[PDB]
């Protein structure tokens, strides 16, 4: 029963991944706006004499807005990533799997981990960088849920489960905060 | 009988006009290519991760090529401007009006000045800066031709004409060389 985020080396690699995804989005968005700004200033610089230069900024602006939508599609996937980790770690694992009592309780536990492992993610169209690193994190949860759920079918196994998953929690919260900061940053980009 | 290019102040204002037209074309073309270059490098910088960024350079490139055509339409008008001055000053004035002999000769002179005054210019679509400064020079010839042609209908008037137009010749050649250099520069821009 390995938990990829129970190891500090994996957690850092994953936090970097998200940082890299956040920073890239910032850099690229600026790059697009600098191009867009530069385009506008140029047409303004020769607006009296060169009338055709006005045709360009609108073309660069229509793209800039398409680009912003993709960046916000990325944000949306990141927030669902934050939600997902809360539902796995806090609602399911700590809420149910650590507080297991009755058949009717674990009836929730093993199912609720199954519903989690069965969930998939909308990819970010035109942003395969975001799709790849986000799916990688989404799927760590799916795999950890599955593993945990297979290791039922009691009270002995649960104390081992709790103890074994414990090192993963700080890992998960580390990754959740990275995603949460990436999602926050996107909202602030247009400023 | 004033000749606008017989005065050193007007000739300079006109040479500047053309210089301003040459330099602007250079500056703006570079401005468009810098934007275009910057657009391409940006998509290259994030080609693995951000697939949608590739949509932009093609849009900026289609414009860049439209822009080059306008700059070359400007060149074409400038070269016709050079040709025009040669036909007025060197072929007509010095070729015919200074060498006037017979009725059949001046039959050419007054007509040939009339055909000149009757010629008009194709404007440079999307480049009203170029249209304005080029038409201004085109029309100085048209007006000077007309004036000269009205001041027939002999051998007395011709020596006054010759002498009076003389200060204009250096003016014209000054303007022709400016236009000739502007036309030359355009051919070299894409490099
Ligand atoms: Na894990
Ligand atoms: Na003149």
């Amino acid at each position: 029963i390995d938990f990829p985020f129970a190891h500090e080396d994996v957690v850092q690699k994953t936090v970097d991944d998200v940082r890299t995804l956040s920073n890239m989005s910032a850099a690229a968005d600026q790059g697009v706006h600098d191009v867009n700004h530069s385009s506008k200033t140029l047409a303004e610089r020769y607006k009296d004499d060169i009338t055709a230069l006005a045709v360009l900024p609108p073309r660069v602006d229509e793209f800039a807005k398409s680009f912003n939508d993709i960046l916000w599609a990325g944000r949306t996937s990141a927030t669902h990533g934050v939600s997902r980790i809360t539902d796995f770690v806090d609602v399911t694992v700590v809420g149910i799997v650590e507080d297991i009592k009755t058949p009717e309780d674990r009836d929730e536990a093993v199912i609720e981990l199954n519903a989690i492992a069965g969930q998939k993610s909308k990819p970010v169209d035109g942003f395969p960088g975001a799709t790849r690193r986000l799916d990688g994190i989404w799927n760590t949860s799916s795999t950890d849920a599955a593993n945990i759920a297979k290791v039922l079918a009691i009270e002995k196994t649960v104390k081992e489960l709790t103890t074994a998953f414990s090192p993963a929690k700080a890992g998960y919260k580390k990754v959740q905060e990275a995603l949460r900061a990436y999602a926050s940053s996107i909202t602030k980009l247009a400023a």
